[PDB]
């Protein structure tokens, strides 16, 4: 079973932990990858009810199981905060334009 389902994508907690660890490390070292410069601040325009404190940062999580390194980011994102706490897993899949909806 999936711990997180983003559209047709199935993720386990380990997938998210691995993605988050890579994103958080880049954030701490003040480095970014990809033309869209990940990881970067997530403003929460959507108004999701995150249970952890801000600031929030978004980092791509890939369906292939591979850690994002600069190519096409896809539709799914792991959102973490300054204390390395997972805020949530979101996706553009099933959402209009560049909006996000939460993964179930
Ligand atoms: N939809 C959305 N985009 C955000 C948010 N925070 C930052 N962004 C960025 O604002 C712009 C319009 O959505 C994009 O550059 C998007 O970045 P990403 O495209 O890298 O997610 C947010 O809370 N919601
Ligand atoms: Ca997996
Ligand atoms: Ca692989």
């Amino acid at each position: 079973a999936c711990d997180y389902t983003c559209g047709s994508n199935c993720y386990s907690s380990s997938d998210v932990s691995t993605a988050q660890a890579a994103g958080y490390k880049l954030h701490e070292d003040g480095e970014t990858v990809g033309s869209n410069s990940y990881p970067h601040k997530y403003n929460n325009y959507e108004g999701f009810d995150f249970s952890v404190s801000s600031p929030y940062y978004e980092w791509p999580i890939l369906s292939s199981g591979d850690v994002y390194s600069g190519g096409s980011p896809g539709a799914d994102r792991a959102v973490f905060n300054e204390n390395n706490q997972l805020a949530g897993v979101i996706t553009h899949t099933g959402a209009s334009g560049n909006n996000f909806v939460e993964c179930t």
